């Protein structure tokens, strides 16, 4: 069901290695709906190539646009299982401290802060 369930550790590591070779300026991001979520739609895909200069605040605006949300739908984004301490950090920094051992950056979204 979830990305980590669908692909082996060996498979995830090799995909990250091919993104490094072919999209060297991009952060490989896995974005998933909270298994509890009722209100927000599911995304059209799971694996995202995010330009490494964008900060978390802009990435939240990107995903809100992808979901086609309006001004007063709530949207919370967990990185590596937890709240972002700051939305102003460049995703290249966030990656180095929050990356998985397979080399993806894992994010989860919901309409409640309580996931
Ligand atoms: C080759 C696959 N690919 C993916 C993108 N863009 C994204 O994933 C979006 C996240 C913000 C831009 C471009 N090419
Ligand atoms: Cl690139």
């Amino acid at each position: 069901k979830t990305f980590k369930q669908r692909r082996t550790f060996e498979q995830r590591v090799e995909d990250v290695r091919l993104i490094r070779e072919q999209h060297p300026t991009k952060i490989p991001v896995i974005i998933e709906r909270y298994k509890g979520e009722k209100q927000l739609p599911v995304l059209d895909k799971t694996k995202f190539l995010v330009p490494d200069h964008v900060n978390m605040s802009e990435l939240i605006k990107i995903i809100r646009r992808r979901l086609q949300l309006n001004a007063n739908q709530a949207f919370f984004l967990l990185v590596n299982g937890h709240s972002m301490v700051s939305v102003s950090t460049p995703i290249s920094e966030v990656y180095e401290s929050e990356k998985d051992e397979d080399g993806f950056l894992y994010m989860v979204y919901a309409s409640q802060e309580t996931f």
